[PDB]
C-alpha cells in the first residue's frame, strides 16, 4: 500500500513532458498528405501551449516525422545508465574518450544534430523542407518544437543512429544542408543527454560532439578538434 498512496502515486507519474506530439508517421501514412500536413501545421503557427489562432488548441510536445522505419531502440540504457555511476563513485578520469567508450561498451548509439532558427520563414521553410525528406526516405526521424509564449528561435534535431559512424553522419548534414539550411548545425549524442552533461558542466565536458557550418559544409570534432 505504501507508494500506493495518492500522494506518492503523483510523483511517480510525473514525466520529462506529459503533453501530446504533432506527428506524421510515414510508416501508416504514405507521403500525399505531408504536403497538407506541413501547411496544416507549421511550427511558427503550433504553438507549446495550443494559443488562439494556433492550430492546436492544447500544447504539443513535439512536431514530429517518422519515416518508413524506426526502431524505438535506445540501445540499453541500463547498464550504461550504471556504469556511469560505477565510473563517477571512483575518482575515475572523466573524458570524451572513457563516456565515448561507454555508448559503445553498451550498443546505445544515436546522436542529434541540432539548430535554432528564428520563428517564421527560416523554420517553417526549412522545417516543411526538411519533413519533405523524412517522408521520402533519406533521414530516419526529425521534430520541431511549437512556438513558445515569449517567441525565441525554436528548436530543428535531426536523427541518426550511430554517432560513432561519421559518414553516416555527414550523411544527414548532406541532406539538411540540400534542405537549403545555411544555420549552424551541432551533434549531441544521446549518451551527452542521458546522462546529463548541461552546459555548466562541473566536470568540463561540452555537450556537443560535432559542428558545422554553412560554405558547402564545414563539419568539425570538437573532441579532437579535426576537420571531417
Amino acid at each position: 500500500e505504501d507508494g500506493f498512496t495518492a500522494e506518492h502515486l503523483a510523483a511517480e507519474a510525473m514525466a520529462a513532458d506529459m503533453d501530446p506530439w504533432l506527428v506524421f508517421d510515414a510508416r501508416t501514412t504514405p507521403a500525399t498528405e505531408l504536403d497538407a500536413w506541413l501547411a496544416k501545421y507549421p511550427p511558427s503557427q503550433v504553438t507549446r501551449y495550443g494559443d488562439p489562432g494556433s492550430p492546436n488548441s492544447e500544447p504539443v510536445g513535439w512536431i514530429a516525422v517518422y519515416g518508413q522505419g524506426y526502431s524505438p531502440n535506445s540501445g540499453d540504457v541500463q547498464g550504461l545508465q550504471a556504469a556511469w555511476e560505477a565510473l563517477q563513485t571512483s575518482g575515475r578520469p572523466i573524458t570524451p574518450g572513457t563516456l565515448r567508450q561507454l555508448a559503445i561498451t553498451h550498443h546505445v548509439l544515436s546522436g542529434k544534430w541540432l539548430m535554432h532558427l528564428a520563428p517564421g520563414f527560416k523554420l517553417d521553410h526549412a522545417w516543411a523542407g526538411i519533413a519533405r525528406a523524412v517522408v521520402e526516405g533519406r533521414l530516419q526521424v526529425a521534430k520541431v518544437s511549437p512556438r513558445a509564449k515569449e517567441g525565441g528561435r525554436q528548436v530543428i534535431c535531426v536523427y541518426t543512429d550511430d554517432f560513432t559512424d561519421r559518414l553516416g553522419v555527414l550523411e544527414a548534414d548532406s541532406a539538411i544542408r540540400a534542405a537549403g539550411i545555411k544555420c549552424l548545425l551541432t551533434y549531441k549524442p544521446d549518451v551527452y543527454t542521458y546522462l546529463g552533461i548541461y552546459r555548466a558542466n562541473r566536470w568540463h565536458l561540452c555537450p556537443t560532439l560535432y559542428e558545422s557550418r554553412f560554405q558547402g559544409s564545414r563539419v568539425l570534432d570538437r573532441a579532437n578538434n579535426v576537420e571531417l
